[PDB]
């Protein structure tokens, strides 16, 4: 479908696929086999890929065979929120009837439009009106670069 | 540094700085190359990359020997993902020790978190909302989700 190509077209998309599944509690290899319907070789990629990256850890199962779960990491926890903007990102431009994939309220079913910026003093305003920016801490190259 | 190298670990930092200086309005190789300070190997990979993503676009430049690289309406959609990403790479990170922030631009004032603004007009947090399989799913896909 369109959200899929595009999410694996910029490279994400069994990464959130797999993510989602970890933060929801899947930990076997074999759980992620038969719910993603995925090849074991490239299931096996994208996990140890995703261990890499510091967003899973393995975590020893049983003894022999000597198998591994997957667990999500503090950095994976909060990874959802990178996760959940891939898919509004790929829903841009999509109207909601039609789309495969939502970013919803989990509560109701409700559709989220848009993602906002929350400041420290109440305020949501929107991205477009946020910017990347140079940090307190900014070594001189890292302020060249922004 | 701290989130350049959870960025790197990522697969995105480069990705991130690449963008935002081709959203502002960079265009060419050496461009890049002075203002991010990176070696040219790497710019073409990344830049590369960009282009096979779909969110650069390469058009020709000139003859004897060049390209230039435009940011394509999904690039320009992109904003959202670096962003969050940079969110990410500051959460857990104090105001006075970031060196990469997310302000608002008027303001200095930086970014605490996302919220979703819903179709019932209704603005939650992000973290009260959840991928889920949409009305026009296969069944393949409510599977996976
Ligand atoms: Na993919
Ligand atoms: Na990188």
């Amino acid at each position: 479908c369109p959200i899929a190509r595009s999410l694996e077209r910029v490279g994400e998309w069994w990464s959130i696929l797999i993510m989602r599944d970890a933060l929801q509690g899947l930990r076997r290899f074999d759980e992620f086999s038969r719910s993603l319907d995925i090849a074991p070789n490239m299931l096996t990629r994208r996990l140890n890929a995703l261990v890499e990256a510091g967003l899973l850890e393995r975590q020893p199962y049983s003894q022999r065979p000597l198998r591994y779960q997957y667990v999500p990491t503090a950095k994976g926890e909060d990874f959802r929120v990178v996760l959940m903007a891939f898919v509004a990102w790929g829903n841009r431009h999509y109207a909601q009837q039609g789309q495969s994939v939502q970013l919803v309220e989990r509560t109701s079913g409700r559709p989220v439009r848009s993602f906002m910026a929350a400041l420290a003093d109440g305020r949501t305003v929107p991205l477009e009106q946020c910017t990347v920016q140079a940090g307190p801490a900014a070594s001189e190259e890292m302020r060249q670069r922004l």
